């Protein structure tokens, strides 16, 4: 749907299960590119929320238009200040496949060194899915930038 | 010194409070783009560094080459281990950098008293790295040139 590179993203909460707790892990994935962010956080409060939305800024650059379910968080006055502020129109699956890519290459690296840090495990994931998975011949990260 | 993006990055530890403590700012700098990685901890271990430098990775690029100073973290085993999995060379053979992002950290927590850390931190590198044009261009886009 996305024509270029940052113009649309497509974001939802999923959760991971490590160590005994179930993390909230805040997915944004460019409908252009296929580029993802993901940022493990406790919960999925407002705070997290754009504290996760700025993470992804900073791995992908601002967007134009971002898409969300009707999440608490998404429709909070905090988030839409956010999205105001920094002039994102927001509006109420890739994000599902892209989920699964993620969590695949978690258990595969948890699998082999059970010790492993979960936020080791998701730098490593992000890194081989946007910029050593090949799709045409170009990864995601090509595309992007 | 590195001759296209990637070739070579310096990376240092340097200091940050904020409220109470003295955080460890984890920082790569790509020495041919310029572009940025900075990774708040509470400490400077090598489990931190190497966490840091994932971080890094994911937001760079994987370097060929890394320059250090000789701090613990940097010369540990686990440290070297890592890097020759990763191929990556290190040695031991940014302060410029360092300063340009505390002066925007310390705007930012200035204009804002209550603004997180965190979200600071990738406030500055967004700045830093997609906004400030230098040559007309940003660091990111020199980093991305193909
Ligand atoms: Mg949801
Ligand atoms: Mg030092």
């Amino acid at each position: 749907r996305g024509l270029l590179p940052n113009h649309i993203w497509q974001g939802d909460v999923t959760h991971y299960k490590y160590k005994k707790y179930k993390y909230c892990l805040h997915v944004w994935v460019d409908t252009f590119s296929g580029a993802v962010s993901v940022s493990c956080k406790k919960k999925e409060t407002s705070c997290e929320t754009i504290s996760a939305f700025l993470q992804a800024i900073s791995l992908l650059g601002k967007p134009l238009h971002i898409n969300t379910d009707n999440g608490p968080a998404f429709l909070s006055q905090e988030f839409q200040e956010f999205c105001t502020s920094y002039h994102i129109k927001h509006s109420t699956g890739l994000v599902e496949r892209t989920n699964g890519i993620i969590k695949n290459l978690l258990n595969k690296y948890l699998l082999d060194c059970p010790n492993l840090p979960l936020d080791n495990a998701i730098n490593k994931a992000l890194w081989t899915l946007n910029q050593l998975n090949v799709m045409s011949g170009k990864t995601r990260w090509q595309i992007h930038h």
